[PDB]
């Protein structure tokens, strides 16, 4: 299929006489543009005159001349003092002593001093995580070594880490920073020089690795069994740092998994299983809820169902297990079976299990493991809609995830007068180590969003897929870590019965651009060495495209394959292909558009609030994009208005955050991770004189160069996801796949509306039993050759290919001169990367083609 492309029929003769001057100022390729060892980290004894953390030489002070041997007996009088003067103190080292780790305390302590990596096995906050550093930093106080210890714990997520070192900080009744402190995204809490824990997650550890690891005695892996890359990465890492130097101690921790694979990953290394306090938990399916609640879907429930099944089926392995049951449950109850959906959890259903988990009246906190971020917004507005479970002071919910604002991860472990029943609507990554308070019942939805693919095929899916049985197990015992309590799993018996054993591990099904990066940055030779020292290697042909996608955009000063020499091209918290996109944005000018926009991809939150059933957009949704009909330049005018409300009132802003979709935690959650990429690059050594913030005007359709050159390079952040609007919804992805609008986005419409340019861009694609787009901007053609390129095919096709995906006339010579523009294009990148002080006033020649790029970008095409 071909939509039109162009709105109207003109090229400006002055644009093209620009063009030809910018051309021939540099002498670009005049032509059919077809053209064209494993170190390790230093590691050494604690030693006076040197910083641990930072790895520096302290300097001033008064340790500037003070040897560890005196901290190691001031360490001692002050613990000493500490036991005699603080009640606190010794009531919490009775309470850990009831633990049933505190049992095992002299063995693990002996096997760790006896050998240099032991895993660690038992139920998952059983008091592993908690006490493990504890004791290893006690027992070299109290030897006589207080000064040589430096423990690193590193929790999977955020939340993990900073729950985990304010818990400590509480048991060891400190402050954060004297003994114990946390390193995560956005902040740091730095503790002493000697004799410390510092909770950071496996990321900022791995970003510490660039400055040695001189100093630390003691690494504490966490959670293991999650199997993420990041915690395979930091294995090899430290395995491989053991095997290099005998001194250190290397401490692993397991939830269950395959013992005898981990233990021979080290040449069988001791593992040791200490059980917890795990109180029985009750495992009811979908089967004991239908027959006990009577759960009889309503008619216009199901109306809603089945239309939208009919809908999204209309574009052309349903074993469908939410029909299989036994001969003991009622006829009834396999009716509501046949009229409920394992596809997607009806809200109805969630009601009736809250309802009856009410009626019970057991208290205890309940957790529900939504699989997404939609989902978990969708049903709080839900259960905020519901007059009986809006109640503020009988029920509240708090969405628990690693990247939410740092006020409500902060709300989420705040206790409560009496009780209120907190409904942790969270997803997986933050159900280990943690704990938060009494969990009693959980409602797992069973359904886990993994993102699929590999490698550059595609870039992105988010489909919503069915647990396993192993996470299956630990969500249970997730409960009843209190009391014994009820893990309330959704599904059918036959549908648990297949379901598999566990997930495929995290590390085939995940990028390896980044752990590329982080390879070359901490100088650990090439990817294939690396990867086959490492616990399992990848297949070939994912590293193999993992480096031809890392090397063919620049976002690593590699000399084919070297490495990415200093820093800024891995420092980013984004991905390198957002993080290239605005770094240009940064070069024209338009750095601020660029971080938001770039923050708003990496952040695949909905920025506009879809009302409880009725799913479209209101009047009152679209007018935000105005003329444009796009995502991100309504997601730039609701920022906007959003900077003047947050200025000017807290709840009146609050109450104009109930306007216009207007999410509070994804503009937080974008405007942070903005202010974060914009200091990073301020730190960079680009200036803040092209930083500036300008506001964009949706309503007035003409010139308005920043917002054009924004929506531009958004094409180049975004490559290749460029999909083509056919007819009412239904579209078209690369390779002649068929898709659908989501709902969400500003461009869904159920009339035949025929936008100026049916060119969109999305960031978002996410799978189901079709094939749904989300993050719909409408860009321009000239914007499409300018980022998709690729070459008409002149040899008497006539058709005028570009993108190689879609296809209309662009007059082939600009498309030409657009090709030879590109590489002018990756020299000027490498230029502003080479002198980030130096952008804004560079040679006359990038000055003209920032110019001509600027003004050629106007969407106006006559």
């Amino acid at each position: 299929d071909e939509q039109l492309k162009p709105y109207p029929v003109k090229l400006s003769p002055n644009l093209i006489n620009k063009i030809d001057e910018v051309i021939k100022g540099l002498d670009l390729p005049v032509v059919n543009p077809r053209n064209i060892e494993s170190s390790v980290i230093p590691w050494a004894p604690p030693q006076a005159n040197w910083n641990t953390w930072h790895a520096c030489n302290i300097d001033e002070g008064e340790l500037a001349t003070t040897s560890i041997d005196d901290l190691s007996m001031d360490y001692e009088r002050s613990l000493r003092d500490r036991r005699q003067n603080d009640n606190e103190y010794r009531q919490f080292l009775e309470f850990r002593e009831k633990l049933p780790i505190a049992a095992m305390r002299s063995e693990i302590l002996t096997a760790i001093n006896d050998n240099p990596v032991v895993i660690i096995r038992g139920n998952t906050g059983c008091g592993k995580t908690t006490q493990i550093a504890q004791y290893i930093l006690d027992d070299y106080i109290c030897s006589g070594q207080g000064g040589y210890a430096n423990i690193y714990v590193t929790q999977p997520r955020r939340i993990s880490a900073i729950s985990v070192a304010e818990r400590v900080a509480r048991e060891r009744c400190e402050q954060l920073g004297d003994t114990v402190g946390y390193s995560v995204r956005f902040e740091s809490v730095f503790p002493r020089p000697y004799g410390a824990i510092l909770f950071c997650t496996v990321g900022v550890l791995l970003r510490k690795l660039e400055a040695g690891l001189r100093g630390v005695s003691h690494i504490i892996v966490d959670e293991i069994h999650e199997r993420d890359v990041n915690s395979d990465f930091l294995l090899v890492i430290l395995r491989d740092m053991v095997d290099t130097y005998p001194d250190l101690h290397v401490i692993l921790m397991s939830a269950t998994i395959d013992t005898t694979k981990f233990s021979k990953y080290f040449g069988i290394c001791p593992v040791l299983e200490v059980p917890g306090r795990a109180f029985p938990v009750q495992q009811f399916f979908l089967e004991d809820i239908i027959q006990m609640t009577d759960f009889v879907p309503s008619a216009e429930s199901r109306r809603k169902r089945k239309e939208v099944e009919d809908e999204e089926q209309l574009l052309s392995a349903e074993i469908n297990y939410n029909k299989v049951c036994e001969d003991k449950y009622s006829q009834k109850t396999r009716n509501a079976m046949a009229m409920l959906s394992e596809s997607d959890v009806s809200f109805e259903l969630l009601e009736a299990l809250l309802m009856h988990i009410k009626s019970k009246n057991i208290p205890g906190a309940i957790l529900v493991f939504l699989p997404g971020w939609n989902l978990i917004f969708a049903l709080m507005k839900f259960l905020q809609n519901t007059n009986i479970f809006g109640d503020t002071s009988q029920y509240q919910i708090l969405p628990c995830h690693s990247q939410i604002p740092r006020d409500e991860q902060r709300k989420v472990f705040e206790p409560v007068p009496e009780g209120v029943t907190k409904i942790i609507l969270s997803t997986n990554i933050a159900e280990t180590s943690i704990t938060i308070d009494d969990i009693v019942f959980v409602i797992d939805i069973c359904k886990a969003r993994m993102k699929l693919f590999t490698s550059h095929n595609n870039l992105t899916s988010y489909a919503t897929v069915w647990a396993s049985k192993t996470n299956l197990e630990q969500r249970k015992g997730r409960a009843g870590r209190v009391r014994p309590g009820f893990c309330f799993t959704l599904c059918s018996r036959a549908r648990f019965q297949a379901l598999e054993d566990n997930l495929t591990p995290e590390m085939f099904r995940t990028p390896l651009h980044e752990m590329a990066l982080t390879i070359k940055l901490l100088r650990l030779g090439s990817i294939h060495h690396f990867l086959s020292k490492a616990l399992e290697p990848p297949p070939v042909d994912a590293v193999i495209e993992a480096e031809v996608l890392l090397r063919e955009m620049r976002c690593l000063d590699a000399n084919d394959e070297l490495t990415p020499l200093g820093r800024l091209l891995a420092r980013l918290p984004i991905e390198p292909r957002l993080g290239k996109m605005m770094v240009l944005g940064a070069v024209f000018g338009c750095a601020d558009l660029m971080a938001i926009m770039a923050s708003y991809s990496s952040t695949f939150s909905e920025v506009f609030s879809l009302d409880i059933g009725q799913r479209r957009l209101a009047n009152h949704q679209k007018a935000l994009s105005g003329t444009k009909c796009s995502d991100h330049v309504a997601m730039i005018v609701a920022s906007q208005m959003w900077r003047r409300e947050k200025q000017r009132g807290e709840h009146m802003e609050a109450r104009f955050c109930d306007w216009k979709g207007l999410q509070m935690s994804t503009m937080n959650v974008i405007w942070d991770a903005k202010q974060q990429l914009l200091d990073l690059l301020q730190q960079a050594g680009f200036p803040e004189e092209c930083m500036i913030s300008h506001e964009v005007d949706e309503r007035i359709d003409g010139d308005d160069p920043v917002l054009d050159v924004s929506l531009a390079l958004l094409c180049l952040g975004l490559y290749p996801n460029i999909c083509v609007h056919k007819e009412k919804r239904k579209v078209l992805t690369t390779e002649s796949k068929a898709a659908l609008l989501h709902k969400t986005s500003v461009n869904c419409s159920n009339l035949a509306v025929t936008f100026p340019y049916p060119f969109f861009v999305f960031g978002e694609k996410i799978r189901t039993r079709a094939v749904s787009c989300k993050q719909l901007s409408m860009v321009s053609p000239l914007q499409v050759i300018l980022f998709g390129s690729r070459k008409i095919d002149l040899a008497a096709n006539n058709i005028v290919r570009v993108d190689n995906w879609l296809n209309f006339d662009i007059e082939p010579e600009l498309a030409a001169k657009i090709g030879a523009l590109k590489p002018a294009l990756e020299d000027l990148i490498t230029v502003a990367c080479d002198n980030p002080s130096d952008i804004l006033r560079l040679e006359e020649p990038y000055a003209q083609l920032v110019k001509v790029v600027k003004d050629l970008c106007v969407k106006s095409a006559g």
